Order: C-alpha cells, then sequence, then structure tokens
C-alpha cells in the first residue's frame, strides 16, 4: 500500500492538490484533490515522463508512455500510461478531481512517483482530432500548472 | 532510473537546481549543482521522507531513515540515508554543490525519487552537538528551500 501526493503550480492563477492512493501493487490507482483557478470547462490532465521542473513544465517532456504507445483517453486501449483524459472546472473554476485508473502505478515500470501531473489550458479530445498532434499530444493546449509526485505519509 | 533532479523553492530568496547520477544500480550518486541565496557558511542539506510539499517544506516529515538510525554526517556509519551533511555558501551567497554518496540511491529500498531534498538555515552539526537534538536533526535550525525529486533519466 502506498500514498503519494502532488502539488500543481504555474506561472498563473491554477494551483492544485492530487492525491494518489493504491491498495495494492497492481491494483487500481485513486486520484482525488482540487485544483482551482481555471477557465470553467474541459481541461487535460496527464502525467508527463519526467519530474524535471527546471524550465518549468515544458522540462517534463512527453506524456510517460513506457510502452510507446500513441496518445488516447484514459479508458481507450491505446493511450499513454500517463493519459487521464480531462479534469471538469465548474463556473468558480474549481475541478474537484476524482478519477481511479489501472494503468499508472505507484511502484513498477508504471511507476508515476518522480514524475510530472500536469494541467492544461484546453481539453484533451482524447487521440480523436483527427491530426499528428492529437495522436502526441490531445491538442489541450498549453500547460497551467504542474508539480513533481511524491511519496506521502 | 540513472538520473534526477530537484529544484529547490522557499519564501524567501533561496533558490537552486540540484542534478543527481547514479549509471550503476548499487553505485555512488554524483550531486552537483548550484544553490544561491543563502547566507555565506554552512547550510544543512538532507533528504526528508516524504514528497509532501502540501504545506511548503513543514509536511515533508523527518530525516529519510529506513534503516532507523541516529543522525550522522555524511561520512558516518551512523547516519540517517538523507544526511547530506552541509553545502558551503560563499560571500555572494551562492553554494555549488559537489557530492559523492554511495547512501542514496535512485533505485531500490534507499532511492530518494518522489523524495524532499531540503537546505537549512544553519549548519548541520553531523550529530556532535551534544544536546538530544543533535543525533535527532543536527541543529541546522528552519528549512530555507526544499523540493521534490524527480526522474530526469
Ligand atoms: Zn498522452
Ligand atoms: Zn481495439
Ligand atoms: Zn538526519
Ligand atoms: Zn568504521
Amino acid at each position: 500500500a502506498t500514498k503519494a501526493v502532488c502539488v500543481l503550480k504555474g506561472d498563473g492563477p491554477v494551483q492544485g492538490i492530487i492525491n494518489f492512493e493504491q491498495k495494492e501493487s497492481n491494483g487500481p490507482v485513486k486520484v482525488w484533490g482540487s485544483i482551482k483557478g481555471l477557465t470553467e470547462g474541459l481541461h487535460g490532465f496527464r502525467v508527463q515522463e519526467f519530474g524535471d521542473n527546471t524550465a518549468g513544465c515544458t522540462s517534463a517532456g512527453p506524456h510517460f508512455n513506457p510502452l510507446s504507445r500513441k496518445h488516447g483517453g484514459p479508458k481507450d486501449e491505446e493511450r499513454h500510461v500517463g493519459d487521464l483524459g480531462n479534469v471538469t472546472a465548474d463556473k468558480d473554476g474549481v475541478a474537484d478531481v476524482s478519477i481511479e485508473d489501472s494503468v499508472i502505478s505507484l511502484s513498477g515500470d508504471h511507476c508515476i512517483i518522480g514524475r510530472t501531473l500536469v494541467v492544461h489550458e484546453k481539453a484533451d479530445d482524447l487521440g480523436k482530432g483527427g491530426n499528428e498532434e492529437s495522436t502526441k499530444t490531445g491538442n489541450a493546449g498549453s500547460r497551467l500548472a504542474c508539480g513533481v509526485i511524491g511519496i506521502a505519509q
């Protein structure tokens, strides 16, 4: 049993705290928390490969993708390990996050600890946008906030 | 993994980027980079157990200590895995960091990925202060800057 936590911060208003919990080494991972300072609507939400924020969110690189797959939604059979779809911000700019995912992990080779959680300007088109960027990143526009995923007590 | 990076930030002017390399899984870890905005002199430098920065540098818990040892210097056999001694800041408040350590690791039981690197207000006394706190924390005062250690390769 493992827990992780991530504090998302950026250059603007977007700020949040995301908790991860995994009860068993191969089990589903529970992702929950809150992000605020968002424009109402859907925002791309994923894990980038590196826990590298030296030049801001760019340094974190491509979506975490150890199986060398194409970008997709979290319930698609072709996706990056890091692909967690969209979070939804309400009228107050608050995205209450409550995800379960069975592909990310807090141990083993899908371990996302030490990697970067990021929230984006626009919606993830889930790899269904009909262009090359869709199949790479989901066309979610610029990165608004990110942080390194750490071990939690 | 093989390469790590940590961005240190605080509420004051202390900031820096710390790199880690370990090409052999049991082997030494090279630690290098620079921390600026420090008072001239020795500053405690350690890995805390949790990569939890939800309440700033406070929420990262105790020195990383999976072997249940007392606080020591990095050269000591009795030390916390996280005990990395002191960095030295010059007249301009810049601390060039150059360290080789074979107790921390970028994988396994002593993996520091997902944990907190911190730099302190004053010197770590390396467990030689004579009081009770010395063998607990090394009396390095308050936490000036921290960050979560992330995967870089
Ligand atoms: Zn993706
Ligand atoms: Zn199919
Ligand atoms: Zn210690
Ligand atoms: Zn000896």
